[PDB]
């Protein structure tokens, strides 16, 4: 029932975008995919969990969110028999908060990487599906979620580079709203980087 269900909600994802991420055209909808990842980070920070945050624009115009909080749970639910980690990136749930699935969905592709008791676990999404269960790759003695996502080009259109100064506003904006979290924004592309912390 949840894999037909979890299918259904890609495809609606798909077929009626301005529905869950905004424009597609204008780049309003492609900044928005950072953003719904970062605010999952912040969620974690606000928790108690995560100091840091890492946004990174790389040079294939795919971006990534690090976070040093505790690791999305990688245990099989036994309800739906599938990673925690799964379910959240995958399950659906106005045009805020609207979940990762959706990011995941309009992503051509997706990288998890998640440190949590003592092991590095890896996935790889296309389309929001995953390649496989989420796996073992080696041992760490660190903790976090890193996701890196690269933007559907059958989705977005015209504006399909991610611009440093919008994000870096938004950013900004975010450490203000939310006193103790840190975030770093990195241009792999020219070097740039700034660090925001209220
Ligand atoms: C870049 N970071 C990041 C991106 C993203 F798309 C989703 C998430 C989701 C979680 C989460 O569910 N954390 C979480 C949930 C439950 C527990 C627990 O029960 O121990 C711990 C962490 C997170 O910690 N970080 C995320």
């Amino acid at each position: 029932s949840s894999s037909i269900k979890v299918l259904k909600g890609l495809d609606a994802v798909r077929k009626r975008p301005g529905m869950y991420i905004g424009d597609t055209d204008d780049g309003t909808g492609l900044h928005h995919m950072v953003f719904e990842v970062v605010d999952n980070a912040i969620d974690e920070a606000l928790a108690g969990h995560c100091k840091e945050i890492i946004v990174t624009i790389h040079a294939d115009n795919s971006v990534s969110v690090q976070d040093d909080g505790r690791g999305i749970p990688t245990g099989i639910h036994p309800e739906e028999g599938v990673s925690a980690a799964e379910v959240i990136m995958t399950v659906l749930h106005g045009l805020h908060g609207v979940g990762v699935s959706v990011v995941n969905a309009l992503s051509q592709k997706l990288e998890l990487v998640i440190q949590r008791e003592g092991k590095i676990h890896r996935q790889i999404y296309e389309h929001g599906v995953p390649q496989a269960p989420l796996a073992v790759t080696g041992e760490t003695e660190k903790t976090g979620t890193m996701v890196r996502f690269w933007p559907s080009l059958e989705t977005f259109t015209n504006v399909t580079e991610f611009e440093y100064e919008i994000l870096a506003k938004r950013l900004r904006e975010l450490s203000f709203l939310n006193s103790g979290v840190s975030i770093r924004l990195r241009d792999k592309r020219d070097g740039k980087e700034d660090h925001f912390h209220y």
